């Protein structure tokens, strides 16, 4: 079963847990350049009632998520003003987010695809190129971190 953050059926508590960053994407590739502020590797999501707490390593970043008026949609403060959806999730494998993040009057879109293990099979990453596609994101502004 598959889901998003935005739909009727989405159960935010399974997305509870360990996740690895495996591929990031970006319309402005800077960010999640070797030196690029958005180059992080998640560890874990913790589920709490309003919030999301997201774990990191880029030394040790922790961030905590709220809950914003719109079901799905969460807000976090990290170098500017983030907002971000999961627009697919399968839970047990693979967890794509979108997140725009607006800074000195500017915006950008990310795009990531995390899994329970630190690497994912060639298909799910097809599907996430298709995903980023959908987004206007290029192919060549997707960069795979498993090996990283
Ligand atoms: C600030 O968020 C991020 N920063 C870097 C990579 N991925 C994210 C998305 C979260 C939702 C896992």
């Amino acid at each position: 079963e598959e889901a998003s953050s935005t739909g009727r059926n989405f159960n935010v508590e399974k997305i509870n847990g360990e996740w690895h960053t495996i591929i990031l994407a970006s319309d402005k590739r800077e960010k999640i350049e070797d030196n690029g502020n958005f180059r992080l590797f998640l560890e874990q999501i913790h589920v709490l009632e309003k919030s999301l707490v997201l774990k990191f390593h880029g030394s040790e970043l922790s961030m905590v998520a709220d809950k914003t008026e719109k079901a799905g949609e969460y807000s976090v403060t990290y170098d500017g003003f983030n907002t971000f959806t999961i627009p697919k999730t399968d839970y047990d494998n693979f967890l794509m987010a979108h997140l725009i993040n607006e800074k000195d009057g500017e915006t950008f879109q990310l795009m990531g695809l995390y899994g329970r293990e630190p690497d994912l099979s060639s298909d799910i990453k097809e599907r996430f190129a298709q995903l980023c596609e959908e987004h206007g994101i290029l192919r060549e502004n997707i960069i795979d971190l498993s090996n990283a």
